[PDB]
């Protein structure tokens, strides 16, 4: 995924609350991420890939191997099982928890990296540029 | 209430969509209801006192007496025990349902009139200034 390598700045936010309502995210939190504009950063080390998000008031960070499910912590604390897999040329996540799922897709549009989010209808899309 | 009579259009307003979340109000509802700047128009006709809501999409009016309990549809559907008093300068009504209940003050502020709706500690305020 040499496509996603480097560091993205948030550029536009489009129904991002209402994505994290319906995760179950409680309202202080959702303020809190509301504010923040994070940093994410892509590396890959041999078959290891790590995204890293940074903001003032959280830092979130997983490495794992494309098809292999793993264990995350979400930046909400959700104690969810990851599985992200390189398909048409995109990383699609699905995170699953308490018998809920919800789908995060990590895709390149020209020279920016888009980020959608899923859950139950709502969609949420975050445009990144680099930094 | 002689202050309060008029029409009014919406200025501005904050956090209501999370007030709206709080409520269980639903995802399109809550759409059209974001978009929606009503008008709100008041008048008074002996000790009967009117408030109309008016939007492209829907709107709604009540007339009732201060002091007494009445019968209520809100915009979102829900029927509801509503009882509006005057205190303070300020029309404060609380409607009750379900066993649950949420606190709307209406007041002057300036040559403005401000629209407090407060539920489980979330707080929405929508500014209106005359039409
Ligand atoms: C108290 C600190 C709060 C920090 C933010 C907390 C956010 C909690 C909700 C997280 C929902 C999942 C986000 C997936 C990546 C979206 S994207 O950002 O990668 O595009
Ligand atoms: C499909 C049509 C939708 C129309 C809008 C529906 C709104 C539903 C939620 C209403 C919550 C209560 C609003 C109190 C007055 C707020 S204020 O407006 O008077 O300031």
């Amino acid at each position: 995924c040499d496509a996603f390598v480097g560091t993205w700045k948030l550029v536009s936010s489009e129904n991002f609350d209402d994505y994290m309502k319906e995760v179950g995210v409680g309202f202080a939190t959702r303020k809190v991420a509301g504010m923040a504009k994070p940093n994410m950063i892509i590396s890959v080390n041999g078959d290891l890939v790590t995204i890293r998000s940074e903001s003032t008031f959280k830092n979130t960070e997983i490495s794992f191997k494309l098809g292999v499910e793993f264990d995350e912590i979400t930046a909400d604390d959700r104690k969810v099982k990851s599985i992200i897999t390189l398909d048409g040329g995109a990383l699609v996540q699905v995170q699953k928890w308490d018998g809920k799922s919800t789908t995060i897709k990590r895709k390149r549009d020209g020279d920016k990296l888009v980020v959608e989010c899923v859950m139950k209808g709502v969609t949420s899309t975050r445009v990144y540029e680099r930094a």
